[PDB]
């Protein structure tokens, strides 16, 4: 697979809750619905080490990591944590994520590339998956 690329979001499901079960606060959990929606993704891959820089309109944060090496990220309600991404499949990797300091729920992101060119991430907080749906620039 190739995912380099710059991936511009054309549809995004069930954001607002995993937020909720994030214990995310009802307005912040809209505002951050409306920010996903200039969702962008920009990714360079060369073998199994990764470049992604996560973006919306008034923040971005890059994320680097070689598969099956442990990094340091942070979650999506934004509490540092420690991950570890795997392959699943040719086109489809897994990361599992687990808290750095405290409690919460168990949370993990998937990015898979699929035959009809679009690429799927997705985020998981306990049984809730957010999924998220891009295409080329
Ligand atoms: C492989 C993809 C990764 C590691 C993506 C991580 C993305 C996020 C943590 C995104 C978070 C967002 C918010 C918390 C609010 C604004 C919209 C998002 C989707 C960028």
């Amino acid at each position: 697979p190739n995912f380099s690329g710059n991936w511009k979001i054309i549809r995004s499901e069930n954001f607002e809750e995993l937020l909720k079960v994030l214990g995310v606060n009802v307005m912040l959990r809209k505002i951050a619905v409306a920010a996903a929606s200039k969702y962008a993704v920009e990714i360079k891959q060369e073998g199994d080490t990764f470049y992604i820089k996560v973006s919306t309109t008034v923040y971005t944060t890059e994320i680097n990591f070689k598969v099956g090496e442990e990094f340091e990220e942070q979650t999506v309600d934004g509490r540092p944590c420690k991950s570890l991404v795997k392959w699943e499949s040719e086109n489809k990797m897994v990361c599992e994520q687990k808290l750095l300091k405290g409690e919460g729920p168990k949370t993990s992101w998937t990015k898979e590339l699929t035959n009809d060119g679009e690429l799927i991430e997705t985020m998981t907080a306990d049984d809730v998956v957010c999924t998220q749906v891009f295409v080329r620039e």
